[PDB]
């Protein structure tokens, strides 16, 4: 059995030493280190060849990685595309948000604020707030621009060529057009990775659709084909792990796919929900077993905590690591 | 200036005196004081006379809901309906006191399967492993046996499968407010939100609507019986024209989520909701958009700037009832 | 086993059976009905006459209210007056505030504000925040003028007539010489309903007593001997209950007390923390049960809310249906 | 104005790179940066020379400890004792990088304890009474075997007679500061905080010294040797005269509680904190001082109206260590 034990400063700032402390600190720091265990436990299966009996590459364990839209607007923005870039994870779930903000981030910066500063002279600037971030509303004119024409070739390819959108080929479509290496949804869609959102439309690209259909009428989303393809995802894995930032819709909707196979093999919940309010966003990992949606087997760990503090911090001691591994 | 005084027990028991007393104790017992100030505000604006001209508003919004002095948004998260919230809000819904809902999937789900089979009390603690091992699945301190889903999947098929007919031959376009209309029209009971809700002419939208038992239902009707298309983009035009030709509109919402952005952004179509009352368990910190306060919408203008929104930080369980019982039924006889 | 099923506003409001349906109603209100039937539980013991074998009059269970210091700022000072003037609990626990604001709304109110208000306006206008509340600077000039004679004449009886001082002594002192039948601590010392503070200087009496001890030094409180004191309530009682609102040291420090007989038979806690974090405060009933703070055969009850909603409410259902059991 | 970007690891683990990323990664990672920063600054200033005269400031502050140009507090609730956080308050204390200590009474007597038997690692949802039957006591996900407080009562008991007969006989007038000083030279352990807090002359402030298994102790002790007093006027004088005759004052200050009232309202003595780091896991909307912003403190006096106070909402026991790594234990060369 382990003793609680901090690190000790008088060794010097040892950094790695310092984050293995985190597993004998106690409390949430605990949680940090078993979820680093968790991680590396997926990892290190997705890593194993594949046998005999067992357009993108499957592998040993089928990572699906899930994150709020505000997650999008944070510089974990960049730690989800670092991801996404090196083919460290197989599914992406985020809601419309999330979607939006990374292809406006190539085309104009969010900037930093505080929480308290009042929307009524925020609006009067056109200055919007998402948290303690800043979001001028001139960045979403140049999405406009942007996304119009695009709008209207998915429109054209619809009705002239049977395309039959759903939020996943959007997303794809979206990232290819973006052309930026700085993009999640460029990666995404390079290297094979579907992105779910069936609430697509709520949020800016709603808005423009919205717009857009008065000039341009007619534009299909399904939602229902895009959860044949999230489920099936699932329900032909070999293995599953599920890494999921906050919680709503995402969190529901990636658990509910691992449910068709009778539960996901590893997961590692981040958010900062309780679950006394009886929300799914606060339910532990304990609540999803009595489903199905997590094995019994099956060790899940969640960490109570802002995942800005804290995933930067996880993926610096699992996937980070075995970057080499995933390359060429 | 108010002076800060709680309810005096030596006058004995008077509920509503207790409840009024809310609004002079402080913390969120006066947050809630404050929200029956702001809906009742917006009950008293929605009964105001009107005159507008009853065929442009239904073209434009598309819809046969005529229009009121104002248009009141609720929305709630998807557990609330697995709680007995949801007997308030079919009640308002029953009343027409409320103009649009907005929900997650589970939300409408388990509406339908209450009038099939009872959600049953529990504890937040008892073991996933011992659960699962009996087909009890875990809703916070409830519990909904696995037959509950069976039962919810005989009653739905055939109507999946006149779904596809309708929209093979028929020409209907499918979204999720269109099916969640028809779902209520087919359970039939006077118990179902969405009973009333259709009878009534209360859209519901719910743009992710595959997200709980229904979507599996879809997925497994799906491999028995292809081609039923969900289309989400009508349902985001019928959302926002609610929202534009609103003469006033006033936001009820319970919980975060997708639920309380897709209300506010269709208010932002507008220039911002004229009334606004959050009741959530979220906080800021997490720059979540649950957890935003009233006043991040008022620099999107997804409230108005004049406005007097108000949030009560606390489970809705325990609030919302007592809210409905100092705004909306206190004028139900205005509401008939 | 019982169904879920919230009240059907269709019966019209009868509020009695509004209250009833929470207990049905699911998360929060049922642990509401919970907490409901765990205090008549308490109530019914505490009415149950005293065998043979079996200066406040001793009764068939012994009631401990603790409550965090701002639920005094709050109205929820009301409630707690009502039931220490009618002898309904027998030990209070409070930190400093919760003592000083009492006394303190005898000679000037306090008044709503928004949690908003920037605290630089306020302080220039000499104007205190406590939460949405606001406490203007004068009212404390007032405590001045009121408290210092009585410190005067505490250190005259300490020096000239042996009086050794605690914080429970202390309060009921404040209680005699507010003789103000709105007051807390005025009916605390007139019913022998005996009050615990051991950190009794954190806050303006401390101030008080700070400034006063350079004109007229010496004022010992001793702390020990109300560490004897309350944990004696628990020892020798044939039953205890706690309602401990919010947490801290008041939790604490009444359900250490009951360790002391090996645990309270009956406990209602009524706090927003949440237990992630590793705090006292947000430690969940069973995690006393661990210590034998709690009965390992109690059913004890969490309400997760902010107690100035949940309280008066809890006291409608409870104690103030059974006044008549408590008068003359 | 400064832009959103988090780390990018194309660039390898560079663990220092990753922390300063945090400022500009935004919700509570950009409040962390912003403490970091709050930090060096009350480092910096406590490292200016001073000059003032050494003999009126231990006359009227009735302490040993020089005055350096800023006097920072560090608080800290007694969970953080049990957790491993324990080991980054000692270093602090060792170096005498902080000047007072304030904690509630188990983040003294679980210091100690350590140095007799360990605590163990477990789990949140352990069920109390399996616990119960097997002597062990929960803390959180942590544990303790009650054979732990068995360990602590032979060694305490001992001490608890001097006291009482240094009372007696001797004219000692304890408080729990005199009391904490006195129990960490008696475990002469390089492993305890309080061992060093002496040894440096850092006083530790804890009005309620007896809540907690310290005062389990006194209790029982008083049985068999009656008569020890521990005095709260006193050690009130003398928090309040190190705010008072300080050239600058920080105020870090980890969880809620008693301990973060405590600092802050010795440091309206002066008019106010010039640095305030908050790092805790409360929130505002209870009316709490636990949850307070710092800009309520600001309300009072207790934090100066130019100062640039942060909170950082978050578990300490994930917090704290980074923030010491990119702030204290940068600067020990200085500190020597
Ligand atoms: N919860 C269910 O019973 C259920 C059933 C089937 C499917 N789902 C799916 O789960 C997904 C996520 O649900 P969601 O985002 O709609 O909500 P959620 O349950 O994730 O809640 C989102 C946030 O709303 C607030 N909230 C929740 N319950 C509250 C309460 N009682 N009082 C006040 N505030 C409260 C909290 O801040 C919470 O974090 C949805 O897509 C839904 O269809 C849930
Ligand atoms: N930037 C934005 O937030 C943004 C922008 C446009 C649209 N929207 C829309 O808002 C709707 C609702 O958002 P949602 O349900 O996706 O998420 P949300 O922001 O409401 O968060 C849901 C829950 O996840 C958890 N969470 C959030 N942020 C976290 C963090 N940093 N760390 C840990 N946990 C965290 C919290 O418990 C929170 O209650 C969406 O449909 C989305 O498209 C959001
Ligand atoms: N916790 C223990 O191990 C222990 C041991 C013996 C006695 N006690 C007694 O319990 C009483 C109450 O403890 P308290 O008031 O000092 O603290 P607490 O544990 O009650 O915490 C008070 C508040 O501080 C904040 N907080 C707590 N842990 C935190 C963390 N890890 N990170 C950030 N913020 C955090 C939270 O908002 C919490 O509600 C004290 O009198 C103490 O002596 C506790
Ligand atoms: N008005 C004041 O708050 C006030 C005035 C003077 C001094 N002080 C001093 O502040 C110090 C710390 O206060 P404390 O530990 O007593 O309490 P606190 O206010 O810090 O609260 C402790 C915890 O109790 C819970 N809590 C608080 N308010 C609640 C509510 N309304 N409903 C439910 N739960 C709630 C929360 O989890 C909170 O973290 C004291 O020693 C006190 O004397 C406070």
């Amino acid at each position: 059995s382990t003793q609680v034990r901090g690190y000790d400063f008088n060794r010097g700032v040892n950094y790695r030493a310092l984050l293995e402390a985190f597993g004998t600190t106690g409390f949430q720091a605990t949680n940090f280190g078993r979820a680093v265990q968790q991680v590396n436990a997926m990892i290190e299966k997705k890593l194993e060849p594949l046998s005999q009996d067992e357009r993108r590459p499957l592998t040993s364990c089928t990572i699906f990685l899930g994150y709020t839209s505000n997650l999008i607007s944070s510089g974990i923005r960049e730690t989800i595309r670092y991801l996404v870039q090196h083919n460290m994870v197989d599914v992406l779930v985020t809601t419309a948000g999330g979607v939006e903000e990374d292809l406006i981030k190539c085309l104009a910066p969010t900037y930093l604020g505080e929480f308290s500063l009042r929307g009524k002279e925020l609006r009067e600037n056109g200055i919007n707030r998402i948290g303690n971030l800043l979001v001028p509303s001139e960045n979403y004119c140049k999405f406009e621009d942007w996304l119009m024409p695009i709008l209207d070739q998915m429109v054209m390819e619809q009705n002239t060529e049977g395309v039959k959108w759903t939020p996943s080929k959007m997303i794809a479509r979206l990232g290819k057009e973006i052309n930026n290496p700085e993009s999640v949804y460029y990666w995404a869609q390079k290297n094979h990775i579907p992105v779910f959102s069936p609430a697509l439309t709520d949020g800016s690209l709603g808005d423009m659709i919205f717009f857009h259909s008065y000039k341009n009428p007619g534009l299909v989303l399904d939602i229902v084909e895009d959860l044949r393809l999230i489920n099936t995802q699932a329900i032909f894995a070999k293995c599953t792990g599920m890494i999921i930032l906050g919680g709503g819709v995402v969190k529901h909707h990636i658990a509910n796919a691992n449910l068709m196979r009778n539960g996901a093999d590893y997961a590692v919940y981040i958010n900062t929900a309780q679950e006394f309010d009886g929300s799914d966003s606060g339910a532990r990992p304990d609540e999803a077993v009595s489903w199905g949606k997590i094995r019994v087997d099956a060790q899940p760990v969640k960490v109570y905590a802002d995942a800005s503090l804290v995933f930067p911090l996880l993926v610096a001691e699992t996937f980070a690591q075995k970057m080499d591994a995933f390359m060429h």
